[PDB]
């Protein structure tokens, strides 16, 4: 008997049950919704999808009009449309947290074990026809197929939007705190198991490389000086596991809690200028603080950098993506008249949407020459010979590539695309339509409809067969941009919702914690308040070089 | 130089921090109050305080008037008033946690590291000249003269309210599931990590003792059968560590899931009737279910017994300690409109709190013969002999001791209370009138104030040297009860918070579990819905025996 719930029978977030052999109830508890799918509407419900603007057009709204915006920027109206922001998309995900790869329902077991991944939608039940339900071919295209006719990048098209390398580079560095996949234990686990900021891509995963890795005097990290300017330490100084090619001497390794920011030049020089700003705020506290132990600066200064970094990720990291007029506002009292959860953990679909390599360049551009990728990944030596400032200028202004659209994947990390949608097929997750349905979007009708074009959705009407049997990253990949837009819309109405829940969920935010006592004192909570990217690099460093998430345009 | 904190400046909740060398700062962020010691009021907080009743005068109204309350309990305010009661004392207790038994301070490792527990007051800083801060002597009373003295049971006095022995162990049994401090890390330590009612005391730490427990068909655990009633199995068949007399045959012990329930009869007796409850709810799944693995209904059943646990803890267990008119109520939804985070933390306080050894007997009567302790305690056969229906009856007849007072713990367990003093004082914890007053009471002023009485009193004031030395667990103990009830106030004020706070911090209590489908649809929800003690015991059994937290009184 066919597995009623690979229908989806379920409408608005009702949950799948199977009872007998072939039967299923739709639980619609607080859906807002009735009936056996739940389709039919609450009174109020009801009032608000007839006045529910398209999400196109409030993107229409916040990309448009700036004489509106700076008024609205000048007054408290600011404030109240962030609160919005803030709260109707946080409500989308689920907290607690419901599912994981090894359960589609709630459990104690899927609550407890955090080293899963959790999960927004339930898996595609085994037992159907379909490996996407029940649409689709009975086996569903090939992987570097798609990858490569459809995501290889062919000429470099830029990001319209004016992002840069010094941007990418921060999503990477900020996106591997909380995105470790253990390959170990398989897919959908995690060896990052705080799911959030809480920088342990900066101090470890756990408490073994944190002590391994600080000075433990005035609440300091250990570090070198080459060159008269300061630097990660060594494994021979501070010994723990990171991953490194088998030939280099130990003497060039460097140690930052992160075990692969040793490969890309980009990520090391994050975990410098990071470090570099832990051990300042830590002679900071020192300043007023004579009387504290080694371990109470060291987690003062931890909650002072998570502090500023959700702060620098809500103002000018979503910022730069999201092209809004409307200046963001990272204040956590905004929610304190809410109903939130101050936890997140982290979902199959946030990291597999993240997967942003289309942000690489063909080549990696420093000064008046240029480096290949065979030349720029895992060099040892080109952090330290070019200054942290050098880097962040040639970064911040070198352009990124546009995420969306499709056929902009660099050829050389293609590969990474291609994993990525066979561990979908591993992990199971649900067609696009259905992902498109949850986050409040309409699922597309045909191909052509979801790329704005003719060929490639022709093409991938001859693949997939049917649109509600796209997958999740690919279609998210091949999506039409929004106009002069970084990329079309799931990315946005699926990527916000984890983004906001996963930075003011951070118990920092929270009322408890959200105190100067937390911080220090005043000037660690005002270090915090006043946080931005400059203040990170040229605080840290002899000069300021151009740091932007844009190019000088 | 003195530690300015440990003249407690800081009022009302503030954070005393300190600057300078003999600076402090009181953080008074939220605590409704200003100034330098959070001493001024704010408009509200004034006109709260002004119109705030008596501990004692609420429990005036809350135990008197049963016609008054009649009408409440037959209307809607009895689901208000409920409501007020949840959320009132929850919000004394910090969520997201704060201390720890190695923080005076907030910290991303005291948020992170659960193997701790919590902490609702810092500790006394180390450098001030007394241990309890400033006041007292220099070095503070003999433990076990306290505890031989003040503590030691000379009569029996019998609980006023009714509480029984079926009561006292299921306090015991319920408690260890969240109350498992590890001599092997130390004081302020736990192995069970779930900090609430995740039933860690039925199915285990960890997930190795759950899968050598659980029988891996139809959802069910594994189980002897003796006389032809059904027991949990022996370590021969599902081998998992539990310590035991290092004598008795293998096929005697029996496998539960809290290591030390082998002891006494009374915790395997309610982890026998658990189990009997957890394999039948498996079955009516099952009936329902056809479809569904293994795995699924174990946790769908864990969810219920869960549920059932928090049902049955509040309506009868808090109940019969609280001697109101008023009708708790468990009902999740009472806090769908309050900002309430559902994540609980176990705090030292509580554990220390709840050590309520009084309510054992001098010794242990069943049917027409009496056991002693050294008959009672370790017996391996006693729960087999009787039937289950024995033990139940027996335990439910014979009166549990009264908590409050003094002089009535047994001279058998009186070791564990002084210990918990010496533990105690490793823990650092402040003076019991700054818990009381962190519990929106007033500091005595006197002994004679807090026993009710002169000759405790003046002895008390001789060992001390002052009341605000006066240390928590004892004074705890000492403390006058109120007219007829089971012990004083503080407890009342103090433990009310932690229990309400653990008990509906759970996940299963939030909007987003709190449905009938994680609960494999309404049977079990209601299963859930509908839970008390005689249904838990009757259920399982072949017949029914006077199953009750009270006596026949
Ligand atoms: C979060 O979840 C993950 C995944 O659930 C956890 O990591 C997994 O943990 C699993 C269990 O700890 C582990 O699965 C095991 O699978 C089998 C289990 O079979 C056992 O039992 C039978 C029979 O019973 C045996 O018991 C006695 C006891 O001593 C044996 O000697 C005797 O031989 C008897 O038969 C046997 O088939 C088997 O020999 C096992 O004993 C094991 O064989 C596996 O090796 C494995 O241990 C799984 O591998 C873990 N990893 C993954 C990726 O799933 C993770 O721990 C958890 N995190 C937290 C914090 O809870
Ligand atoms: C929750 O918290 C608890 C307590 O914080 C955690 O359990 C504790 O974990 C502690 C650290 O893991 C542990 O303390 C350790 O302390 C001594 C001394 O520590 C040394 O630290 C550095 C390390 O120097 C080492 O360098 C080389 C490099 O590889 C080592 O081999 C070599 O052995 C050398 O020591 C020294 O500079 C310093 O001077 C100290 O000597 C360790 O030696 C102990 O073995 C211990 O591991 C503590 O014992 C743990 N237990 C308790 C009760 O505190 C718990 O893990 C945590 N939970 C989570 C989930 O994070
Ligand atoms: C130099 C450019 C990059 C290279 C070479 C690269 C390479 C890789 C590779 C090889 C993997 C496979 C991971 C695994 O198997 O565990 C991977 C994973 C990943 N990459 Fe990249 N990547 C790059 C840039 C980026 C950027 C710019 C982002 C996003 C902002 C990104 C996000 C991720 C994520 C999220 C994962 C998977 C996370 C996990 O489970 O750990 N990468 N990357
Ligand atoms: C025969 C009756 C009882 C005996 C022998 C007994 C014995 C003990 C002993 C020996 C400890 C030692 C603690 C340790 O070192 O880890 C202990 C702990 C404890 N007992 Fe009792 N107890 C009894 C009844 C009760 C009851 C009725 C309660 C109800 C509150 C209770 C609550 C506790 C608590 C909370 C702990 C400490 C928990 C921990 O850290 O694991 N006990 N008990
Ligand atoms: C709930 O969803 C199911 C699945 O989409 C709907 O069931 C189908 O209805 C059509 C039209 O009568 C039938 O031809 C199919 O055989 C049904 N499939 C199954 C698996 O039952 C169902 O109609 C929906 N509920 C309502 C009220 O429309
Ligand atoms: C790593 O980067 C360094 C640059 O910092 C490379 O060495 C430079 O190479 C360019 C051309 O490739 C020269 O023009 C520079 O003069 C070199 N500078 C130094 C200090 O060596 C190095 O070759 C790179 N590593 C790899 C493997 O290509
Ligand atoms: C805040 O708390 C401190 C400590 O209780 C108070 O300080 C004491 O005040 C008396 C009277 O002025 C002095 O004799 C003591 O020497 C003070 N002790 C210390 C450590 O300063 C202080 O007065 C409180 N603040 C206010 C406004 O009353
Ligand atoms: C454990 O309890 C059993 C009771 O079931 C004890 O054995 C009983 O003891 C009483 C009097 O002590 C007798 O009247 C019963 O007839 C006995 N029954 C059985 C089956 O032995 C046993 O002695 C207790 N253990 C200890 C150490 O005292
Ligand atoms: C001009 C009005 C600004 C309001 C800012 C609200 C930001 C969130 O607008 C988004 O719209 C989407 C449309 O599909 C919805 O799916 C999301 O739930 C909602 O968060
Ligand atoms: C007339 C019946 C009143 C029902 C409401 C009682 C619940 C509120 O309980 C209150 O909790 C506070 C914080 O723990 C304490 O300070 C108060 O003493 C206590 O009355
Ligand atoms: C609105 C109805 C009010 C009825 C008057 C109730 C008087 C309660 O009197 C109470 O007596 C207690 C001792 O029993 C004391 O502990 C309390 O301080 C006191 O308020
Ligand atoms: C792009 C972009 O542009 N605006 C964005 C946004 C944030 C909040 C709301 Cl509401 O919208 C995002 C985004 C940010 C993070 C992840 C995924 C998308
Ligand atoms: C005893 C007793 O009596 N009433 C109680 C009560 C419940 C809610 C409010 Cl408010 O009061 C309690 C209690 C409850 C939990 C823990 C410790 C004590």
């Amino acid at each position: 008997p066919v597995n009623p719930c690979c229908y989806y029978p379920c409408q608005h977030q009702g949950i799948c049950v199977r009872f007998g052999l072939d039967r299923y109830q739709c639980d619609c508890t607080r859906t807002g919704y009735s009936g056996p799918n739940c389709t039919i509407p609450e009174i109020w419900t009801w009032l608000r999808t007839t006045l529910r603007p398209s999400p196109s057009f409030i993107h229409f709204l916040l990309t448009h009009g700036r004489w509106l915006w700076d008024f609205v920027n000048a007054t408290f109206i600011r404030d109240t449309l962030m609160r919005l922001v803030l709260t109707v998309r946080s409500n989308l995900i689920p907290s607690p947290p419901t599912y994981n790869i090894a359960h589609d329902y709630i459990s104690w077991e899927s609550f407890s074990n955090v080293s899963y991944y959790t999960r927004i939608l339930p898996s595609v039940p085994r037992d159907c026809p379909t490996p996407m339900d029940t649409k689709g071919k009975k086996q569903l295209p090939d992987a570097e197929f798609l990858s490569r006719r459809f995501l290889l990048r062919r000429k470099f098209i830029p990001d319209p939007q004016s992002t840069n390398l010094m941007f990418a580079f921060f999503a990477q560095h900020f996106t591997h705190q909380f995105f470790k996949t253990s390959g170990k234990m398989g897919p959908g686990f995690t060896k990052a198991l705080g799911h959030g900021v809480d920088l342990g891509h900066i101090y470890g995963d756990n408490l073994e490389r944190q002590y391994q890795l600080r000075l433990f005097k005035d609440g300091k990290l250990k570090y070198q000086m080459l060159n008269g300017e300061v630097y990660p330490p060594s494994v021979e100084e501070a010994p723990v596991l990171m991953h490194y090619p088998r030939g280099i001497p130990p003497q060039s390794q460097m140690a930052v809690g992160q075990e692969v920011f040793g490969l890309l030049p980009g990520l090391m020089l994050y975990a410098t200028i990071w470090l570099r700003e832990h051990n300042r705020v830590c002679d900071l506290l020192k300043a007023e603080h004579p009387t504290w132990g080694d371990e109470q600066l060291f987690q003062t200064a931890r909650l002072i950098l998570i502090g500023e970094t959700i702060k620098i990720v809500i103002e000018e990291y979503v910022q730069q993506l999201s092209g809004y007029f409307l200046q963001l506002k990272f204040d956590p009292e905004l929610l304190f008249g809410a109903q939130f959860q101050y936890r997140n953990r982290i979902a199959m679909e946030f990291n597999q949407l993240y997967h942003w390599h289309p942000l690489m360049p063909d080549s990696f551009r420093v000064g008046p020459q240029d480096y290949s990728y065979e030349q720029f990944l895992f060099n040892t030596s080109m952090l330290v010979d070019y200054g942290v400032e050098a880097l962040v200028d040639a970064f911040s202004r070198q352009p990124a590539g546009r995420i969306g659209g499709g056929r902009n994947i660099d050829h050389h990390i293609l590969h990474v695309a291609v994993d990525v949608i066979k561990e979908s097929r591993v992990l199971r997750l649900q067609p696009f339509n259905e992902y498109r349905k949850r986050f409040g979007m309409k699922p597309y009708t045909s191909f052509q409809e979801l790329t704005g074009e003719k060929e490639m959705a022709a093409e991938l009407e001859e693949l997939y067969g049917d649109i509600d049997a796209l997958e999740f990253y690919p279609g998210l990949l091949l999506e039409k941009c929004h106009p002069n837009s970084i990329f079309g819309e799931s990315m946005i109405e699926m990527g916000a919702p984890f983004s906001l829940k996963g930075l003011l969920g951070n118990p920092i935010c929270s009322p408890e914690y959200w105190k100067a006592s937390t911080f220090g004192g005043e000037v660690g909570f005002n270090l915090v308040k006043t946080a931005t990217l400059k203040k990170l690099v040229c605080l840290n460093t002899k000069t300021c070089p151009y740091v932007s998430f844009h190019v000088p345009d």
